[PDB]
């Protein structure tokens, strides 16, 4: 039994149960299959430097996210990543993980599926980080959708090739809630209790954090990949 | 402004994110309309004689149902149709929780899904009279991800279709079909729930070991309470 | 009661038993619903400055409306906008009529869920054209894709904050009469008999009004509201 | 090049804009095939024993369908199956019209929807050498909007495929549904029908209040005539 | 690394491309796993107790199956449950080969979704056959319908316990070429080379198996697994 | 009774048990009409000239079409197309073989929808080629979806006026061997055997045909047709 730690990379803008959902799922799956032990989650809010249109400050987005962890046995925040002055490649996050552990339990990409199928987004991911990510770590990638996420693998020579580190999970209960339609909600000041953990939602409230104000942050801006990627 | 009273009749068996999330949403619609004023939601939990399978032991589900709802101002839990020796109506719970209130009055409205406006349809299920009153004299909003389907189903019914101003559908954009069924089958597998059901809930059923094959089998082969009056 | 005018501003080459049917519908459901009376519609022939391709010359367009509507005891023709030498916009056209009346009933814009949707094409509508539009107007959507237009406007803050003044009225009974295979079953000479009314086809026939000759009007040309938010 | 007439039975309860479309389509497909000249169309309404759900009396539709065709140059209407006091069954009406014609003669052709094609596969409604002889003695010209599934149809039945050189299935590209169910359901809510049928038909339904929630209710309880008769 | 016989039973009415395909890809997902390395392929046609309407003589469909296997290398026929004179269960035909063997590869089921989902048909399985199945030798499921056949996997409480002895075998390279549509157009003298092995195309064409009578065969007949376990 | 050639032009790299069937289907359909007489099918590979990604050199492609063509009875292999150094437009082929039989049969396009439906790409055919190739010679196009491809006729007034020269053909029997997925399963090590014919398989297999490098050839050229057409 290899012992796995699942770090989870995103925007958590705002994490809502769908997010926490994500890494009870991967949790199950990964110890089901008789040959993983998984002894941690790690969730790593994208620093503002990513300039991701209505991305709020890491600061609120950490809050949250510990907020929503905070009666979590096994998965916590890590806020490396989002002190980072330079927004840093999800590559370079793995690593950072990983090297960390060994100061060994392997370190695993936790995705959806739209994070999976953005690898073929022109410029949005050096090809040889997509190499890396899945020959070095691996990814578990949970999404509703398996078959799609399946049909990406299997139509990317590389992805085949390291098929045996890509790990698919069903989610059978068919989860939406995303950070979009949480925001959209609150902007029309609508209820979100039991969408996103009762912390959360009260601290969102008490905060008004989100609006058409803060939706237009880095409006105009490209993505710091894209740019990095380009230039 | 109308003060409304939404009504949930259910078996939640058991409850979970996604009923407390009708309510919200339904809230929101009623008085996001600007004609109504939503002042409370009820969840009344169905009798064990609804004889449903897998249905367990109603004291159990009204439990859980007031542990989602402890730190839930507005909706609360009702055990008047629970604790009645045969199996209620719903038109019936709906007046009985309609005199209740009036002792200037709020108004009950029967809140649901839609799987439950197209159960309207099952032979022997409804008595059509029940639709008629219910729909009139009380009214159905009406959650779901299908909007559509319940817009042409209460087309396709000339009772619906004529009280169609007393029935409100109100559409679920974020998608999250947290059903009982799929939280029953995975607590039988020992999958974690957690994010699913309130905290305190999931803890209840922990404990209690609440949902299992011999919990599923429940009623197994009996025929549903409705169906037997109906066909009587 | 609310009294209320539905106007239809479009280019009705040619008019069909569609866009009659669409005034019924309309009229059924906003008499239906109790609080309002539709005491008339008015369908206003785009001008030929509008540029669309295939648009034949506006005085066939007017004249076919009016034989459409000769008998109809409700809904007229109105030629303003077609007889002004610059294309106008569609918020122009409704404040006109709300105007002439005012010299009192409530001008409201009927259409079908395309032209609500095209309020997304890049520049073919002003942002603050819309939100008066729906703001001070009013807007009668009748269309067979009732879900899809409920999801338009939902993803929309100016139409949700308006969605009281928007109406979507559902087409139980599919019917597509579109201008387009109107004009390519005349090309091929096929039969149009009752799918437009007996006096707009006679009138078709006399003229010989579509050919792949005048398919290619405006070939080439960029839409008038296109051109001026841009040029 | 076979001359054809166009054969349609049917309910025209009642006839609405889509029945004479049919006719419009199937004409222009027909001729422009290059091998067939349509020279003429018949619009023949059931008699009552046919006994369906919600038929109104068979004059009214026989009227509705004259009033339909008044200003049509090729469509006519036929009254011997309206005037027969037991349901005929299609096969005898194509026969009836053939060996009329016969008294270089034209060639009748039943003229349907993907429904009426369909529904040979519903259990005794059609008798198996009925389907047979009618696809192979005189043929049909499918109308639809879903051209797949009626050729799906006719490929998965030996009969059918095997005489599908007597079956044409007639893409109708502008989507129509104008069906008589939704038609009288408009008239039950008071809701236009204008521009649906045409005006002389609305006309007469509106004068004489033909279609109500008591025309609906006839026949109810009773079982369609080809169904009684097949399984007798 | 396991050694693994992937036995098919079915009725092989007749064998086709497809069934020959199944066992390839299932030979090439079994061995790509880097854990099982797959020894044989066994084709096992069922007996003609069996009763399925439009079914022909058990000795002209075994013959088929051994024209179509003459060329492989180690896919072959074997006959043992087609000789009895009782139907047999298909948990029997596999406890079967398995102790033929142990005289260790271990036997597995090769099957398409259809047998799979036939599973939860009224009578059609008895449930400790299920059970044992899934639970004592696998079933190695190969499929177009990848996501049905994981659905139904995740339904059934007993498919999901032994989730790790089933293995769904996504069929990229859609093939649909079922003994029914064979069947079918043999009846109406279409052409049926290069949808199964020429040898068997020639035998059919030889001996004319396949007619309107031949698909009369067992017509009213109760299937005998229903027949058996309702009795 | 008009007899008719069967004329398919392709690139088949490389030729799968589909490009074969296309031409059974294809045959019974136009004998089936009653009207037509199947006299010949011709495979006509395409030059290499033609610069597609992926295209390996013709002389294998003509090879491996000749052995899979070699115990066909009506289908054969003309490399007229394959010698040419200079690409040739689908009209003149057609032409090329027209004269040559007048030296009577009529020679059609045998092709799926994929083909017909490349009509509508910006400069991939002359639009004067397209109105001589269907009203000039024909087109039969075998197909899964039907609709589809009679929804792309209806669609162009070129292809609806001589409807009477396209005939579509429905496959009832799914297949989807298509050539990309075939040098997929090359590619990885996959067996390909009962897709293609056994000889082609052995001739790939024995000259290791397709590999990452062979998908490379051509990568950044730009097909012949929009080269020529564009200049
Ligand atoms: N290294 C690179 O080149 C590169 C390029 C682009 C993005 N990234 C990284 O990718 C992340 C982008 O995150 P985001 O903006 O989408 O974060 P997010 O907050 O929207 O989502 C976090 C995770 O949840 C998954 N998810 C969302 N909805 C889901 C659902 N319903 N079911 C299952 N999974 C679901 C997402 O796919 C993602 O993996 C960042 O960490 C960014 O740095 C890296
Ligand atoms: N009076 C009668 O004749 C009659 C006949 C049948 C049933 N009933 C009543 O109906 C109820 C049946 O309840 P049940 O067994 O389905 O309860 P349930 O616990 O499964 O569901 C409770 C409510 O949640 C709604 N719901 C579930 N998933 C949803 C989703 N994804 N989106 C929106 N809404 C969703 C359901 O429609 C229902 O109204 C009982 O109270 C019963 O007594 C009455
Ligand atoms: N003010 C602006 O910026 C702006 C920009 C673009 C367009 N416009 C206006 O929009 C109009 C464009 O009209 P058009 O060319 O599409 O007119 P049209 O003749 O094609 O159609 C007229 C109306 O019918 C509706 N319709 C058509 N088929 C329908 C169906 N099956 N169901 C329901 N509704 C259906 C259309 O959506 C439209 O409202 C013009 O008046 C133009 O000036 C205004
Ligand atoms: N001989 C028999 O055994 C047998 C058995 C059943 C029915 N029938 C005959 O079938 C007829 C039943 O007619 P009905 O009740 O359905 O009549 P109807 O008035 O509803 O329909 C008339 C025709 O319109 C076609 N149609 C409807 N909607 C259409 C659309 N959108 N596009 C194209 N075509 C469309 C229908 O398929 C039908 O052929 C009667 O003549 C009856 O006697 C005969
Ligand atoms: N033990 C029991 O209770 C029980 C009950 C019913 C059936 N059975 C067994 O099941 C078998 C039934 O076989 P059949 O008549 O369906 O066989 P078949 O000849 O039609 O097919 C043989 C196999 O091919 C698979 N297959 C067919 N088309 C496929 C495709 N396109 N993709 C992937 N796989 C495909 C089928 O699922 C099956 O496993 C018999 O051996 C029977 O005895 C056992
Ligand atoms: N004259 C011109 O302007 C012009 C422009 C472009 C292409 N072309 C010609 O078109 C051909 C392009 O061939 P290709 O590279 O696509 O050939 P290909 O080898 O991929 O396939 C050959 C044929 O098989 C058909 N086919 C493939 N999969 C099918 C399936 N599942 N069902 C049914 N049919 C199926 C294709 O549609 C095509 O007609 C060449 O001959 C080329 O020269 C001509
Ligand atoms: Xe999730
Ligand atoms: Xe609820
Ligand atoms: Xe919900
Ligand atoms: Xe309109
Ligand atoms: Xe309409
Ligand atoms: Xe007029
Ligand atoms: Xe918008
Ligand atoms: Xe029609
Ligand atoms: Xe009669
Ligand atoms: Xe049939
Ligand atoms: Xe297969
Ligand atoms: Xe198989
Ligand atoms: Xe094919
Ligand atoms: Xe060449
Ligand atoms: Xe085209």
């Amino acid at each position: 039994k290899t012992e796995v730690v699942l770090l989870a990379c995103g925007s958590f803008n705002p994490i809502t149960n769908m997010h926490l959902r994500l890494f009870e799922l991967a949790k199950d799956y990964m110890n089901g299959t008789g040959r993983y032990t998984v002894v941690k989650g790690i969730i790593s809010p994208v620093g503002d430097a990513y300039k991701k249109k209505g991305l709020i400050p890491a600061y609120h987005r950490v809050i949250m996210a510990e907020l929503a962890t905070k009666n979590s046995k096994w998965v916590e925040v890590d806020t490396w990543e989002s002190l980072q002055k330079e927004w840093k490649e999800t590559l370079k996050v793995l690593r950072h993980h990983q090297e960390k552990l060994e100061a060994v339990p392997k370190v695993k990409l936790l995705c959806g599926a739209d994070l999976l199928e953005s690898f073929a987004v022109p410029n949005l991911w050096k090809s040889e980080d997509i190499t890396q990510i899945v020959a070095n770590y691996g990814l578990i990638c949970v999404t509703r959708a398996g078959n799609d996420a399946q049909k990406f693998i299997y139509e990317s020579d590389v992805l085949w090739k390291h098929r045996s580190n890509i790990h698919v999970v069903n989610e059978w209960i068919a989860n939406d809630i995303s950070s979009t339609k949480i925001r959209r909600a609150l902007r029309r000041g609508q209820s979100i209790r039991y969408l996103v953990p009762d912390l959360v939602q009260e601290y969102i409230e008490k905060h008004n954090l989100y609006s058409s104000e803060s939706e237009d942050r880095n409006a105009g801006v490209i993505l710091a990949p894209l740019q990095r990627n380009t230039a």
